[PDB]
């Protein structure tokens, strides 16, 4: 999926911008919150399958 139309931040979000939440989310910007976690507070499951690989197996070593 895309993150552009899906956002759903839970009460732990900060960021409301589609591309910082995921830049943050998938290790693009080193800031020791990110993995699958950061995906599920910032996005729903569907947003978060495709955010995930881009923590996964893109920048981070563990999501």
């Amino acid at each position: 999926t895309d993150p552009e139309e899906h956002f759903d931040p839970n009460t732990n979000c900060d960021y409301t911008n589609s591309q910082d939440a995921w830049d943050y989310c998938t290790n693009y910007i080193v800031n020791s919150s990110c993995g699958e976690i950061c995906c599920n507070d910032c996005f729903d499951e569907t947003g978060t399958g495709a955010c995930r690989a881009q923590a996964f197996g893109n920048s981070c070593l563990n999501w």
